[PDB]
């Protein structure tokens, strides 16, 4: 079994078609060497959002292994200079990083992300899933 | 104006074989804060490479980050090797184990000896990396 990272997302103006590039309900497989990146640029980031307020790279999720542990954990890092990244109650500035827990709420600009880590046996690769939310998350 | 440079003194008993031939010394190569510096035998995957069979595809990676309540860049290390361990000073990092590097520390993997030393700067958009060879062992 592979370690999945479920990412429920939300945005006020999502009806315009910001998450058209984003593929929902799909466990896309990533190796542990690779680093998942978010933003607007297509060549730099994997998951893109069509918006001017969003930076070229908003943030990055990188997998790792905690000490005395046999499962992948994820670390976040805000790459935006303008907008802050609210990892739960913690404000992450430019290039500030923090280890993500099993469940957390990410907020930037007017976006709302609800990350949720489901553990797995494999450490060589992980997976990522996306779910569109109708109501606001918080 | 100034840039945060990372002085990296290195050593290997069999460095005479020609392991650090791809590595250029006494030259501060520029890198942006988005980029991640990687180390290993693989040519394209890593920036700084080592011609050796015992070295993994990617041995380890250095990545810049800003600590909280700090105006200068700091570096985090992560061991990408499955087989061989990575010794940060006295701490042993296994597969995908990470740790925030201090100003001065001794990285050790296999028979390689790396002495890192961070010289701070003003800019947080980019960083530098210089390489120096040692005749004697570092430890």
């Amino acid at each position: 079994t592979v370690t999945c990272l479920q990412m429920t997302i939300y945005h006020p103006g999502q009806q315009s078609g910001i998450f058209k590039s984003i593929r929902f309900s799909s466990k896309e497989k990533f190796p542990s060497i690779e680093v998942v990146k978010f933003g607007r640029n297509s060549n730099m980031c994997q998951y893109t959002f069509q918006d001017k307020q969003v930076s070229r790279i908003q943030f990055v999720l990188q997998p790792f292994k905690q000490f005395n542990s046999s499962v992948l954990s994820f670390e976040i890092k805000n790459m935006s200079k303008k907008t802050s990244l609210m990892v739960d109650n913690q404000e992450l500035g430019y290039l500030n990083k923090m280890d993500l827990p099993y469940k957390c709420m990410l907020r930037f600009g007017e976006y709302q992300f609800l990350l949720q880590k489901e553990d797995g046996e494999s450490v060589e690769s992980f997976e990522t899933q996306f779910i569109m939310s109708s109501r606001p998350l918080l």
